[PDB]
């Protein structure tokens, strides 16, 4: 049997189509994973190929939690450490944030999705250390999910990097992966530090995880990511009533379209809930929205919110707090 839940699949389908129509977008995808098994509970695309597995993107902000995780896991920094987050130069290139803050602590770097903060955390590590981390999350590696046309994505050898490349990678540009690979990497956060395999078949035996970070680190990162969906965070559009939700949102970039070169902005939202004890990961992309908003959060947040909320309802998970 398939691992897909027809009620979640149906919900995902309706919410994706509603968003694609409303924002007059070119394409879209939703993935829902079981947060502790890696089983696919839903996977839907707009008509055509299976973009979730075939198409790679530069993920943007959705990649940021991983640099934070690596930093915390090393013991080198703590969530309360403060960084200078003013824009700065690497040769002629500038690293800067959407909204400028002079300083942020690591919690703030997550909450505000700071490119500068994330890049400075990454810069505590060597190119080899960061490459090895990204490789261990599955970037540039085949999932062997059983789908045909599955992309490995793109992770350039660190032996060829520039300083600017290590920086841009920390905030999700300069490496590429599919939405399914991204959802899979989030199992490191939800399955207490262990990367799970992805499958669309009903599991017969418990999957073996591969440890990437400590369980304690994964728990801390989940706590920090709740700040993104709360007041002051960049991801409040994906907040789910009655639950704490860890998430990221950002504009991703699509540089390849099937077998052809392309250049498109892609709105993205990805997260998990309930944050303390996650049951599901929901990932959404919408390619080239042209109406009623271009900001990532307004485009994909409402679909994430409905799919996450509905999935928890369908799986029988009780709200952890009273509804508003």
């Amino acid at each position: 049997a398939l691992s897909l839940d027809q009620r979640i699949q149906t919900l995902a389908y309706e919410e994706l189509n509603k968003a694609v129509e409303y924002h007059q977008a070119k394409a879209g995808t939703v993935v829902v994973l079981d947060a502790r098994t890696g089983e696919i509970l839903a996977l839907v695309n707009t008509p055509g190929r299976n973009r979730a597995v075939t198409d790679m993107i530069e993920p943007g902000s959705a990649m940021k939690p991983f640099t934070i995780a690596k930093a915390l896991d090393s013991g080198k920094v703590d969530a309360t450490d403060t960084f200078n987050t003013l824009p700065y130069k690497i040769g002629s290139a500038t690293v800067q944030d959407t909204h400028v803050y002079p300083t942020l602590d690591v919690r703030g770097i997550m909450q505000k999705s700071s490119n500068v903060g994330t890049s400075k955390l990454s810069a505590m590590f060597t190119p080899k250390e960061m490459y090895d981390f990204y490789h261990d999350l599955g970037v540039g590696v085949r999932m062997h999910s059983g789908f045909p046309g599955e992309t490995a994505g793109l992770l350039r050898s660190w032996r060829r990097w520039q300083k600017i490349e290590q920086a841009t990678m920390s905030f999700g540009y300069g490496l590429q992966l599919s939405l399914l690979q991204l959802a899979r990497a989030y199992t490191v956060l939800t399955h207490d530090g262990e990367l799970l395999p992805v499958s669309f078949e009903k599991q017969a035996v418990a999957p073996k995880g591969k440890r990437v970070i400590k369980a304690s680190t994964a728990k801390k990162v989940r706590e920090l990511m709740v700040s993104v969906t709360e007041a002051g965070g960049t991801g409040t559009a994906g907040a789910v009533d009655g639950f704490d939700v860890g998430a990221k949102t950002g504009t991703a970039r699509k540089l390849v379209n099937g077998r052809y070169v392309d250049y498109k902005h892609v709105a993205t939202f990805i997260g998990f809930a309930p944050a303390k004890n996650p049951r599901v990961i929901v990932a959404v992309t919408i390619d080239e929205p042209t109406a009623n908003g271009y900001y990532s959060g307004v485009v994909t947040g409402p679909v994430f919110k409905q799919v996450m909320g509905g999935s928890l309802n369908i799986l029988g998970v009780s709200p952890t707090k009273p509804l508003t």
